[PDB]
């Protein structure tokens, strides 16, 4: 079966905010406890795991499970890298000097630099950018990898952004095209409904385009985005995205991690075309 090299746990789907194209929305608030979510990662490893990216839901909505498992992975497993994707607004410098040691890489997701644009979206009240500056201030001081997340959709698309990311210099910035997932934006009866944010194939391409000279940016069109990733959800069940849904499997805590990931699509060529392996932590 297949190796799970590099694994996104979303491992709650409670947020503090209202992007209007959530993907991966706040239809539960289970969380595993510590024990089984450490039981989970250890089977991971197991089975080939090099990577974790830590995500939901707003991982900083919880510090002491996130700061448990991150120093559980650094320490115990040896995991060559350790991610977290985050909104960035309950970050704290004090987290940072705390479990910084063990985090390889915190990305931050931004998706303008223009502050209007961020509060239609529903990602914030206008201080997005300023905290996007200081966390990569406190990137450099702990030793962290700094890396910004774009969705590119329709608030957005023309914008040049070329003037902050000469500033900022992420070693790493994921441009998504914005995404349709069946059960999470796709109709009136979601909790988000993302059709009317959706840009085309070309406006995306132009996108990369207008942004050319940055050697950092990592482009996902829905073509390379969709099911290239494993994603492990906050019963620690792999989603199938086969359908342009997010299907979940037995839990890898019921039948392992072999048995799980047995009948889940996962697109190897789209995860290579995409990065997906890269250098990861410090010494790479
Ligand atoms: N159909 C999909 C595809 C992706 N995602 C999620 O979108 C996020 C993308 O964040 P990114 O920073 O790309 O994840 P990493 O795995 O950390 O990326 P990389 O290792 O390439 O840096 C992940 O949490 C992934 O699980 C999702 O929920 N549904
Ligand atoms: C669902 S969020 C979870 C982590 C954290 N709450 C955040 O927003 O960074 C994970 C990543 O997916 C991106 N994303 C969310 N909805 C998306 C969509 N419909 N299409 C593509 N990317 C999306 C986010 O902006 C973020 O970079
Ligand atoms: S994309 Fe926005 S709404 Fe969705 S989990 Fe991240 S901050 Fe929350
Ligand atoms: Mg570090
Ligand atoms: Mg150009």
């Amino acid at each position: 079966g297949q190796v799970p090299v590099s694994v996104n746990y979303h491992f709650s789907r409670k947020c503090n905010k209202e992007c209007l194209f959530c993907f991966h929305t706040a239809t539960t608030s289970h969380v595993e406890k510590p024990e089984n979510a450490k039981r989970g990662l250890t089977l991971l490893k197991q089975a080939g795991m090099k990577k974790i990216n830590f995500a939901g839901g707003e991982p900083f909505l919880y510090p002491k499970f996130l700061g448990e498992m991150i120093d559980f992975c650094k320490e115990t497993l040896q995991l060559e890298s350790v991610s977290i994707v985050t909104n960035g607004s309950l970050v704290k410098e004090q987290f940072l000097q705390k479990h910084g040691r063990n985090i390889d890489i915190l990305a931050v997701s931004c998706d303008s630099f223009n502050e209007a644009t961020n509060i239609k979206i529903g990602r914030g009240s206008g201080d997005n950018v300023q905290k996007l500056y200081e966390i990569g201030s406190w990137c450099q001081k702990y030793d962290i990898k700094f890396k910004l997340n774009t969705v590119v959709n329709k608030f957005n698309h023309l914008e040049d952004m070329n003037d902050h990311l000469n500033a900022l210099q992420p070693f790493r910035w994921k441009c998504f095209q914005v995404l349709i997932i069946e059960g999470e934006n796709d109709s009136d009866k979601t909790l988000r409904n993302a059709h009317s944010l959706t840009i085309s194939d070309d406006e995306f391409d132009r996108f990369c385009e207008r942004h050319s000279s940055q050697t950092c940016l990592v482009p996902e069109p829905n073509r390379l985005m969709a099911k290239s990733y494993l994603i492990l959800d906050e019963y620690m069940r792999f989603l199938n995205c086969t359908g342009g849904r997010k299907d979940p499997s037995k839990s890898i805590l019921e039948v392992g991690v072999q048995q799980a990931l047995q009948a889940v699509f996962w697109d190897e060529e789209a995860f290579v075309e995409r990065g997906g392996i890269y250098d990861w932590n410090k010494s790479s």
